[PDB]
């Protein structure tokens, strides 16, 4: 119904919380493969002078954020992606 806007949680990307091989993103693309949906599109925001980095994705024309600012490009894609993922209820790949 409504796609608009921005979806947000405050969520982080722990490592430690998942297998050695498989990321959110990484769930977050074979879910919408499954689907058949277009893969995420990932857009990067900074704030330069906090060396910040922050991560909008796109998914079925639904955009989602965390609340929350990374450190690098890589770990605001993760944490938007995991936001994604579970604002749907849906598995992040987790080990428990
Ligand atoms: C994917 As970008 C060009 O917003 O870092
Ligand atoms: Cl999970």
């Amino acid at each position: 119904e409504d796609t608009s806007g921005v979806i947000k949680m405050a969520v982080k990307f722990d490592a430690a919380a998942y297998p050695a091989q498989i990321t959110p993103k990484m769930c977050l693309l074979e879910w919408c493969r499954r689907e058949k949906l277009a893969q995420p599109v990932y857009e990067t925001v900074q704030r330069p002078l906090d060396r910040l980095f922050s991560s909008i994705v796109t998914v079925a024309e639904q955009k989602y954020q965390s609340t929350l600012w990374d450190k690098s490009k890589k770990l605001a894609e993760q944490a938007a992606a995991i936001v994604c993922l579970r604002s749907q209820g849906l598995p992040e790949g987790r080990l428990g």
